[PDB]
């Protein structure tokens, strides 16, 4: 079974096999008086691993690297952060100290700096306008437009038809808006339309927080976002 928030002590990281060469990583962290679960992705990149997002903090990200070494045993050589919040970039300094080349869009890097968060080293090219996509090793990176944040990226693994939505996609059990401080609520439904348009064959859809599902999570997120807007 997919691990839930109450099953993971803060500081421990679980790995979950989604498909051949594709894992999610699951961690937990305290934020504003509560503890939340958080997902990222790991994709085999030949003899190396590509990491999508940190495990939300330095200590968690160190635990992530240790679990990867124990369970998978290939080196993480590159990481992509899919937006500027600490559940995506917190731990980039640990990754860099471990030899990982860290990447994000120029916008994510600037937004992280203003927020006082850690800053991925390298700028991704070609992701500036809504609908832009670039190949990055075994994945495609897609900028769907503003949603959960203005800079949020999604990631597709063609080999396995896995769509990693990050925090622009909600799990099915979430029925109220999450952290929308940095969101563009008016654009978010259209950005989800762009994801659906680009990845209609997705078989597994991974939200930034909580349980994976299928493309039903896209319509579900749109419903939650719109209802919050009508409040
Ligand atoms: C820090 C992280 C950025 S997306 C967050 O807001 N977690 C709480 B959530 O509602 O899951
Ligand atoms: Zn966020
Ligand atoms: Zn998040």
């Amino acid at each position: 079974e997919y691990p839930t928030v109450s099953e993971i002590p803060v500081g421990e990281v679980r790995l979950y096999q989604i498909a051949d060469g594709v894992w999610s990583h699951i961690a937990t962290q305290s934020f504003d008086g509560a503890v939340y679960p958080s997902n990222g992705l790991i994709v085999r990149d030949g003899d190396e691993l590509l990491l999508i997002d940190t495990a939300w903090g330095a200590k968690n990200t160190a635990a992530l690297l240790a679990e990867i070494e124990k369970q998978i045993g290939l080196p993480v050589t590159r990481a992509v952060s899919t937006h500027f919040h600490d559940d995506r970039v917190g731990g980039v300094d640990v990754l860099r100290a471990a030899g990982v080349a860290t990447y994000a869009s120029p916008s994510t890097r600037r937004l992280a700096e203003v927020e006082g968060n850690e800053i991925p080293t390298h700028s991704l090219e070609g992701l500036s306008s809504s609908g832009d996509a670039v190949r990055f090793g075994p994945v495609e990176l897609f900028y769907p437009g503003a949603a959960h944040s203005t800079d949020n990226l999604v990631v597709y693994v063609p080999s396995a038809s896995v769509l990693y939505g990050g925090c622009a996609i909600y799990e099915l059990s979430r029925t109220s808006a999450g952290n929308v401080a940095d969101a563009d609520l008016a654009e978010w439904p259209t950005s989800i339309e762009r994801i659906q348009q680009h990845y209609p064959e997705a078989q597994f859809v991974i939200p930034g927080h909580g349980l994976p599902g299928g493309l039903d999570l896209l319509k579900h997120t749109t419903n939650v976002v719109k209802a919050h807007t009508n409040r």
